[PDB]
């Protein structure tokens, strides 16, 4: 029951290697052809095109999580959001692209309508000089933001170490409901910043506080992808570690079957691994 990819990475490196690792993830609709094995439709529908941030990145529509709340009439099925599976169900996670100002009613409405307790935003409103995301969330100091029918309240906030802990008292119909936002601001971008400690404290901390969580960045999917896959090994590990092949890249494999690149980075990638190889 000790599976090694300890005594087997010592030989698996770098750059071509890693890279040959990832240039093999040509999971973009191949085989013997690139037709729709997974369309995207209802985001190149009509009215829908601008609740995408990023064009590239469309999400696929057998995994698109569709909205049902219907707080006006203009409300749409459609967010750029899909559902991820984990070591048991097809629920488990949630990757968004970072919220929009139009689509912010559409956030919460999922939120809402998903249950969804723990919120993961693995960015900052600005990285790099560029809007990476939209707020949603209310701060301390001020009081109540609102989103329509939906009232986001603060309650308090953990500024921690490379992260800060969000409570926030929802309040939609005359229901009020609670929600942690884990505000991962540091990460340098998407080359090397090789010292995953705090990635893996966060991913505990989640684990701390079964309904969806929402893990969400700039595109909903580069440092989306990234976390989900290494939590999702925190999963098989302290449980039973399935050792069948089952590797990071058949992982990001099945990962990036949800969800169009999932973890487009080789670096990312490289990523990934270590935290899983930290996790000894």
């Amino acid at each position: 029951l000790q599976k090694f990819l300890d005594e087997a990475q010592s030989k698996k490196i770098t750059k071509e290697e890693f890279a040959n690792e990832f240039l093999k993830l040509k999971r973009q609709s191949t085989k013997y052809k690139a037709d729709k094995t997974y369309p995207t439709t209802v985001a190149e529908k009509p009215k829908n095109i601008k609740k995408n941030r990023y064009k590239d990145i469309l999400p696929y529509d057998y995994s698109r999580v569709e909205l049902s709340l219907i707080t006006s009439d203009e409300d749409s099925s459609y967010i750029n959001a899909n559902f991820i599976k984990g070591v048991y169900g097809p629920k488990a996670y949630i990757a968004t692209q970072g919220p929009l100002s139009t689509t912010l009613l559409d956030f919460w409405r999922m939120i809402w309508e998903y249950s969804v307790l723990i919120i993961v935003m693995a960015c900052m409103e600005y990285e790099m000089g560029k809007k990476k995301c939209e707020r949603y969330w209310a701060e301390p100091g001020e009081m109540q933001l609102e989103f329509g029918p939906f009232s986001v309240s603060c309650e308090a906030e953990k500024r921690k170490s490379d992260y800060i802990i969000r409570t926030l008292k929802v309040k939609f119909n005359s229901e009020t409901r609670t929600i942690y936002q884990f505000h991962y601001k540091n990460w340098p971008d998407h080359d090397v910043p090789s010292s995953i400690d705090p990635i893996l404290e966060l991913i505990w901390d989640v684990r701390c506080y079964s309904v969806p969580i929402c893990i969400h960045c700039s595109a909903g999917c580069g440092r989306t992808g990234v976390i989900c896959a290494i939590d999702y090994t925190w999963m098989l590990l302290k449980d039973g570690i399935i050792p069948e092949n089952f590797s990071v890249f058949s992982l990001i494999r099945e990962m990036r079957t949800q969800r169009p690149s999932l973890v487009q980075t080789q670096e990312q990638y490289e990523l990934v691994y270590n935290a899983v190889l930290e996790l000894f």
